[PDB]
This record gives structure tokens, sequence and C-alpha cells, in this order.
């Protein structure tokens, strides 16, 4: 039916959006010629998504997750139209700002109408891996593509496009949907309380603080340590998308198998994790590092394709079968590492070291692996 023609157009957009968050931190230090200066401009997606979700996460849930779908993808288009027509440095902080409200309500409608359209247990598993995998193509792949465009045709020609792909999606889900046709949902405080909820919101927590505290503090590095040139500094990312994928496939296909495994493998992706950003600064060549991230890239996705479904599966067990206000949470999480890397990452660099602050990465993943193990018990409360 319908079910997969709405399924493959959220993931188009949640492609589109991933793209822009990463393709325009090169070209912004252009343009502008206080080192906390830049920082701040580069933390505003996140700091914003803080103050939105709690006052839209109850919204999600009253609309029917298709209006705050089309607001989102017309905010962004009119955001993206602005980073084309955008110079100085207000414009640009502007541009960023509207970036973070309009992810506050796409990416979380999306993810509720996915969770939502599939109720049964080894379907909702299998949509929400290829939302993730629409998620990581765009956001790993997509930026060396984009700067490559940009050093060839500049800023507006490619972003009007971009604008123009999002629009045409745009119109085409609300000529799909519908939404021009005519339960109570628990607070966000008895959500956030509830022990469960706050044990997985950590470790969608932790388990990405070493994605947002290496990206901007890894060129700098590379160059000083080893005798590297643009193209690796550039594509550094490049070749890890295959494990990425390689690791959804394999946690939906195991969560099919045995139920009641996805906190073994939460802990087994921390555990993959806090090794692996331990021993990145062993690495003095390319190969070594290109594996160190694929192995960090391949234990992100067990943990998020393991506990993205469980946030459902609980707020069905327990409280209302209501989502939206369940996602804000992770949304939440995850626009705290977003906040707090891109400004003081550097400063913990050049105080400390780059040998210091991937180990303490690493022990604080590796430490928070056992806390997952209380999750042991789900399964039965049904
Ligand atoms: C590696 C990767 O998937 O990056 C996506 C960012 N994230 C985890 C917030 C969706």
């Amino acid at each position: 039916r319908q079910r997969r023609l709405v399924l493959v157009i959220v993931c188009v957009a949640l492609l589109l959006d991933n793209m822009l968050y990463m393709v325009i931190v090169p070209i912004v230090p252009d343009y502008i010629a206080e080192d906390v200066k830049i920082g701040v401009l580069f933390a505003s997606k996140a700091i914003l998504q803080l103050l939105v979700n709690p006052l839209s996460g109850p919204f999600i849930d009253r609309m029917s997750y298709d209006v705050p779908l089309l607001i989102g993808l017309g905010v962004m288009f009119a955001s993206t139209v602005l980073f084309a027509f955008a110079e100085d440095y207000a414009t640009l902080f502007a541009a960023r700002s509207l970036q973070g409200l309009g992810s506050a309500f796409a990416d979380t409608s999306g993810i509720a109408m996915i969770a939502d359209k599939y109720p049964e247990e080894p379907e909702r598993s299998r949509a929400l891996g290829v939302a993730l995998a629409f998620i990581s193509f765009g956001s790993l792949v997509a930026p060396p593509f984009g700067g490559i465009l940009y050093e060839f045709a500049g800023k507006r020609v490619p972003f009007l496009v971009l604008a123009a792909v999002s629009l045409f999606d745009a119109l085409l889900l609300l000529a799909v949907a519908k939404p021009f046709s005519a339960p109570v949902g628990t607070p966000i405080h008895r959500l956030m309380l509830d022990p469960y909820i706050a044990v997985v919101a950590g470790a969608l927590t932790t388990c990405n603080i070493p994605l947002a505290f290496l990206e901007p503090t890894i060129a700098t590095w590379m160059k000083h340590t080893m005798a590297a040139s643009e193209w690796e500094m550039g594509m550094a990312w490049l070749p890890a998308f295959v494990p990425h994928v390689l690791g959804v496939y394999l946690t939906v296909r195991l969560a099919a198998r045995y139920p009641h495994l996805q906190w073994l493998y939460g802990a087994l992706g921390l555990a993959v994790i806090g090794a692996s950003s331990c021993i990145v600064p062993a690495c003095r060549s390319f190969a070594p590092l290109v594996v160190s991230l694929c192995g960090l890239c391949f234990g992100i996705a067990l943990v998020d394709t393991a506990l993205l479904p469980t946030l459902a599966f609980l707020v069905d067990v327990r409280h209302v079968s209501v989502y939206g206000s369940v996602y804000a949470i992770a949304d939440i999480s995850y626009s705290v590492a977003y906040a707090l890397g891109p400004i003081v990452a550097g400063h913990i660099v050049h105080s400390l070291g780059f040998e210091q602050l991937s180990l303490g990465m690493g022990l604080a993943n590796l430490l928070y692996a056992p806390v997952l193990l209380l999750l042991r018990n789900v399964g039965l409360l049904t």
C-alpha cells in the first residue's frame, strides 16, 4: 500500500537535510575574512534545538506528524535559499540558526511517522534501519562532493538547485499524504523521569560525543603529525559508509533472529566505540587511521539501530501509545554533544593535547557501557 511510498520520501528528506549540516562548515571560514567567534556560529544549530524541542515535542503528538513535517521542510527551504544569497556574518549566523529551527521539526516528524506507520516488531526495526542508512549517506559521503562542486562553480547555483529539490520533495509529499482532509499524550516530564528512558538517553549522548569532539579537531592534528595533502585530509570519512550499513544490516538481522538482545547489542556497540576512540591516537599512517574511523563508525550504527526502536517499544508498553514526544528526548540528547563539542574541543586540545582527549572519551564510553545492563529485564514487561 501507500506505506512504502511514504517511507522512501521521508527518507529522502532526511538525506538532503543531513547534507546541509556538513557542506557549509568548510565554506563559512572563507567569507568571514576571535577563535570563540566562529565557534558560536558553528554551534548554533544545536543550541536552538535545545530550546525548541521541549516546546515542540508535545506539539508533534497533537497534529498527527504531517503539518510539522511540512513546516520543517518549508523552513529548510527558506534557510537554504539564504546561504545562497549569504555573505558577511550576521546573515550566515541567522541561516545557521534557522537550520536548527527547521531541524527541530522535520527529523522528529519523519522518525515518528516511520515508527507509527509500522506498528509490528519485525518491520519497525527494518524501517528504522533504512532510515538510518539514508541518514548516513548524505552526511558521510556527500560533503566531499559538495566541496568539490564549491571549488568549481561557487555557492549560488548549487544551493538554489538543492532548495528546488527540497521543495519538490515537500510538494510531492503534500500530494501523497493529502493532509487537507479532517488520544491524550504523556507530558515530557513524566517520560523523562522513567528510568529506562533516562538510561537510553544517556547512551544516546555518550555514544555520540566521540563524533562531535573529533570532527573539528582532526584535520589540524593530521596535518601537523603525518605528511598529508588536501586529498587525504578531505576524504577521511568517506571510506566509512560500508561499515555503517553493514552494522545496521547485522543488527536488524540479529534483532529479527533473537528478540530481547537489544541491550547486549547496545553494550557491544558502546565497547566498540570506546575501543576505536582509544585506538585512534596511535595511527601514524592513512590506512590505520581509516581503519580506526571504520571501527568508530561501525560502533555507532549498532547502538543507534538497537536502541532506536526500544524507545517506541517502551512508550507503547507503558504510558500512552503515541510517539513524537519520546524522540524529542533523543534529539535533545544529540544536541548536547553537538552543542558542547565545536566550542570547547579546540581549547581542550590546545591545553591538554590530542592524545588525552581521545583517551578520556574512550574511557567514558567504556565505563558507560556496563550501565546499559539495566535493560536486561525488558521484554517481560509486556
Ligand atoms: C556517522 C553518522 O551517522 O552521522 C550522523 C549524525 N547522527 C549520528 C547524529 C545522525
